[PDB]
């Protein structure tokens, strides 16, 4: 059976486009990508049609890991569909529990992706006001706790 994950942040060109881009790699490079239905959405549609934020770019690039998408508001149909919704942030946790109960069908368990990191920083927090260095952190909680999941899934 195919399985599935939405990563999940505010405006879907920071975190949740770098976290999406992650697993993927790590489930292909595993041989198993066919057998996984990745993506990433946002809880706003402030930024719906964007590319990733730039400095996200530049750091994937740098980790060589592969990135391209165009920024997509989370809609009903993820509820139903994804066996699990990973976001970043707290705020994020309370929108999209506040979106699963406007909805008939929520197949999805919906969770802080850092709840998986065995370095214990759960949340991962919004580089957007930073500099490179926070995208860095950013991509090594990433790297963790995507690992951590695709392992074992709570």
């Amino acid at each position: 059976a195919t399985k599935s994950v939405l990563f999940v942040c505010l405006g879907n060109i920071c975190r949740s486009p770098i976290a999406e881009a992650v697993f993927r790699k790590l489930v292909t490079d595993q041989n198993i990508s066919e057998n996984w239905r990745v993506d990433s959405a946002a809880t706003s549609g402030y930024e719906i049609g964007n590319p990733p934020d730039y400095r996200g770019q530049s750091c994937m690039k740098r980790h060589g890991i592969p990135m391209s998408h165009v920024a997509r508001q989370i809609t009903k149909e993820d509820f139903a569909t994804f066996d699990y919704i990973l976001c970043m942030d707290e705020s994020n946790l309370r929108d999209l529990n506040r979106k699963s109960n406007q909805v008939k069908t929520c197949k999805a368990k919906i969770e802080l992706l850092g709840s998986y990191d065995p370095q214990k920083q759960l949340i991962i927090e919004d580089p957007y006001y930073g500099n490179d260095s926070d995208f860095e952190t950013v991509y090594q909680q990433c790297v963790r706790c995507c690992r951590a999941f695709l392992e074992k899934a709570h």
